[PDB]
């Protein structure tokens, strides 16, 4: 018997360089039990609490001349307050010191407990699309569990 | 179990040498409702939704470059094809430590082999129990 | 279904777990969650860690989960934020094989680095 827990898990799509664009429709991905992906965004069924997590992955050749900041940031769009509320975030500085070539990688992970209401759109996002690394699969993604 | 759920828990073994190797038989792990471990691998017994999640620490004497890797695998039984569902890279660079945690929702089938490895066994840390580990959960 | 999710009290100088928090089914939280029936539970929790530059004593981060039936870690990490202002999480969580009456405990090492200002200071059971 399958659950009923509406659940999605969804990946950057690795033709999309440049973008981060989420897909349900690729191997290992999933949208379940009422769970959407409408205008690159996840909408929730039902309320009620929710884990959401989220990880990307930036890589970089070296360190250039003007300082990089990366951030991803999982925001919240509710019916009755239609605009990007911020629910978890996080900054990273890949490079303290710049070179005076050596690549570098660096994760943000994101996950938290929130409680959502029917109809909430879920966007993740990133400042650098070009510093995103998801060639290779299970790099990038997305998801919630309802609790 | 009472509940029938497919579910595991396996540990890292501290004296392995150049590999992580996972085990079933330690207090506070486990192989539930037809899991199997073989050929370290995960064995799913059954078609469903699965949380599926792994945890590895790193740890460095100083620095002097370091890339750290961690990735869960699923090969398919339908396509006998090797692929990463969840998967990070880190350059750590005084000890420091670096924990990567790796969690998601995904569709298995019967008979799925899941595999969490990581590129430098040499760096892990055992200090304590429950910092190296590697489960599913049926939904 | 035995349920439990608690959130940290922002009490000073420590991680005291309270009751978006919610309590069900058996589970009391006597500061550890007492399981009500023995079975399978998944267990998670997250803590965020924050603070400004980097002391002259060097700062390791722990976050554990124990199980107490002797205390065992049942999950645990650490972090070193220090090889401006930075922010470390923990995330733990596993299934595990629980007698009844059995306590898990969800502690750190550093209380006074913990940020007690959203949705990453947490503490849950699920009874599968
Ligand atoms: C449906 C099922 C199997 O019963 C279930 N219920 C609840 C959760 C749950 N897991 C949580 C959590 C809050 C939750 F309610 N906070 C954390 N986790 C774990 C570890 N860690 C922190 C993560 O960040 C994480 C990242 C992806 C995936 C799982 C995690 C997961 N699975």
């Amino acid at each position: 018997t399958p659950s009923d827990k509406p659940v999605a898990h969804v990946v950057a799509n690795p033709q999309a360089e440049g973008q981060l664009q989420w897909l349900n429709r690729r191997a290992n991905a999933l949208l379940a039990n009422g769970v959407e992906l409408r205008d690159n965004q996840l909408v929730v069924p039902s309320e009620g609490l929710y884990l959401i997590y989220s990880q990307v992955l930036f890589k970089g050749q070296g360190c250039p001349s003007t300082h990089v900041l990366l951030t991803h940031t999982i925001s919240r769009i509710a019916v009755s307050y239609q605009t990007k509320v911020n629910l978890l975030s996080a900054i990273k500085s890949p490079c303290q010191r710049e070179t005076p070539a050596k690549p570098w990688y660096e994760p943000i992970y994101l996950g938290g407990v929130f409680q959502l209401e029917k109809g909430d759109r879920l966007s993740a996002e990133i400042n650098r699309p070009d510093y995103l690394d998801f060639a290779e699969s299970g790099q990038v993604y997305f998801g919630i569990i309802a609790l």
